[PDB]
């Protein structure tokens, strides 16, 4: 996205949250033009503020926005149960243009936060003798229930042939969710590695596995 | 602040197209041209598809034409494809710096493709064994509809405890995957000759076998 929100924050009821929206001085830092959208799941978003500080009318003030060179946040206090929800950000650009950030997934807290375990298999025999090299990276028991995950090809990125699952509450009442990356046979056997990168309540877990 | 009218559901089949509306007031959508469209995936982030009524962003295909007739705007979807299976926002501009948006459209696309699971079941990594952990995980993936049930086996016997199986998500391919993953201990991985994975999706089942080595 144009615009980079950090993909998950929390806190109890009652606590204050902040959350930011980083662009550059084109966009964000250019006018006072940013604004501000709340999105409960499945339901249309609203507009929450805009010209970086103004509330809609029927907004309540415990929300407010701000701004410094090329960084907006949007701050929630007194965080009540009807605040947990994603939240996106949007400015001005060039040319015309309108920018938005990734979003950002507010939880309120409704149990202890956990954090992920995290396991990363290697390619499966069977599947390589099918000419497939998947790799998986288990992600489970955590709370709240926002995770992302990146993986490497050594040290690069890779976003080509990677998929993870919407976390699920699990038996135990914490999230559980899978990546995996569908490489070659070819791809896995010439790297000097590859890694799940697991980032929860901004801590960024790595895993890594190599041939054998 | 009132919301522009959008029918919640809507349909078609592949290749066929859709047309869904989107009904504001004089002061809104009647009112200008700042009528924008957005298409979300459930779970996802959305993506504007058109604004200012009819233009469509770079990289989204000339399938997607925006109107609007007075008060009401319609968004037509042609050459109706899987990914198009999505909820669809409508937005206006009015007075007094308010955006007005529609409740959303669910658009389904009927009829699409039955899929057989891919399922791909891995032993216990090295690093997790040291960690003197040993889960298993069977990855199931590419199935359509989003629909499956798991069961395990130790040998040739059931297992009845320590599963944990996903809610399936539908990934990029518009297709289903989840994973099925069994908590063992090093001492139950090593005192069993194998252990395996059977997926039931649409009455047919897929069974998959990892052992020791
Ligand atoms: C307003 C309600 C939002 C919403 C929330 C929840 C559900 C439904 C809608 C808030 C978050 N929303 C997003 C959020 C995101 C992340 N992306 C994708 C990222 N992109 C797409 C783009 C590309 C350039 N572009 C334009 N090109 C040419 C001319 N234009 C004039 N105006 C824009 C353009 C379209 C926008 N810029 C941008 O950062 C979106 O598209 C829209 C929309």
């Amino acid at each position: 996205s144009a615009l980079t929100q950090p993909p998950s924050a929390s806190g109890s009821p009652g606590q204050s949250v902040t959350i930011s929206c980083t662009g550059t001085s084109s966009d964000v830092g250019g006018s006072d033009s940013v604004s501000w959208y709340q999105q409960h799941p499945g339901k249309a978003p609203k507009l929450i503020i805009y010209e970086v500080s103004q509330r809609p009318s029927g907004v309540p003030n415990r929300f407010s926005g701000s701004k410094s060179g090329n960084t907006a946040s949007l701050t929630v206090s007194g965080l009540q149960a009807e605040d947990d929800a994603d939240y996106y950000c949007s400015s001005y650009g060039g040319d015309n243009n309108l920018f938005f950030g990734g979003g950002t997934k507010v939880t309120v807290l409704g149990q202890p936060k956990a954090a992920p375990s995290v396991t990363l298999f290697p390619p499966s025999s069977e599947e390589l003798q099918a000419n497939k090299a998947t790799l998986v990276c288990l992600i489970s028991d955590f709370y709240p229930g926002a995770v992302t995950v990146a993986w490497k090809a050594d040290s690069s990125p890779v976003k080509a042939g990677v998929e993870t699952t919407t976390p699920s509450k699990q038996s135990n009442n914490k999230y559980a969710a899978s990546s995996y990356l569908s490489l070659t046979p070819e791809q896995w056997k010439s790297h000097r590695s590859y890694s799940c990168q697991v980032t929860h309540e901004g801590s960024t877990v790595e895993k890594t596995v190599a041939p054998t």
